[PDB]
């Protein structure tokens, strides 16, 4: 029936089904559609106090809470589906990775070469799907798949 890792919910403010995945963290109102050897993703990542390496082009020393970190990542999240912002843009603006200077452009990559829980919802994602938020020893990430 749904494609992998796709359930139903319930608005708790609307009362309306929607879908969520639990890979990517997705969520939609409309029902899901519906591997290969690459793909290609870009990425924001908002680095927080517990990150693996604190610190980043942004900021020699990242002091914010995981916490914080969530606020701001769903903050990207709404200006981005609203249309107000680009992802590339708040990538370039924003993300604590230097890949931010490529728009978020990682490049293709294969299983076992990234992270799991990134390799994970980039694999889920379809051509041209955003993720949630996606958390790693990084910090978390907005993970948009290009290829
Ligand atoms: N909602 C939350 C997001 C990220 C970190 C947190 N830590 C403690 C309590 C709630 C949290
Ligand atoms: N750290 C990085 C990882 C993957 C791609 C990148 N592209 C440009 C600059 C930095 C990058």
């Amino acid at each position: 029936k749904l494609p992998p890792g796709w359930e139903k919910a319930m608005s708790r403010s609307s009362g309306r089904v929607y879908y969520f995945n639990h890979i990517t963290n997705a969520s939609q109102w409309e029902r899901p559609s519906g591997e290969p050897a690459r793909v290609r993703c870009s990425h924001l990542l908002v680095k927080h106090s517990q990150s693996r390496r604190p610190s980043s082009w942004r900021q020699e020393k990242i002091t914010r809470t995981k916490e914080e970190a969530l606020e701001l990542i769903n903050g990207y999240i709404q200006k981005i589906k609203s249309g107000e912002e680009d992802f590339e843009s708040l990538a370039s603006q924003f993300s604590d990775c230097s890949s931010a200077k490529a728009r978020g452009d990682l490049g293709a990559f294969s299983r076992g070469q990234m992270q799991k829980p990134f390799e994970d919802a980039s694999f889920a994602l379809r051509t041209g799907e955003m993720s949630g938020p996606v958390f790693t020893d990084s910090g978390i990430h907005i993970i948009l798949r290009t290829e």
